[PDB]
């Protein structure tokens, strides 16, 4: 399994959820402010 433990940091992010990924992936998008739409 891959929800905790196991994880394998990959250099930028250790625990990677994978629904928090959408969320962070979301985010992530949404990181400037107005340069999404």
């Amino acid at each position: 399994k891959y929800y905790g433990n196991g994880v394998h940091c990959t250099k930028s992010g250790c625990s990677v959820n994978w629904g928090e990924a959408f969320s962070a992936g979301v985010h992530r998008l949404a990181n400037g402010g107005n340069g999404f739409w």
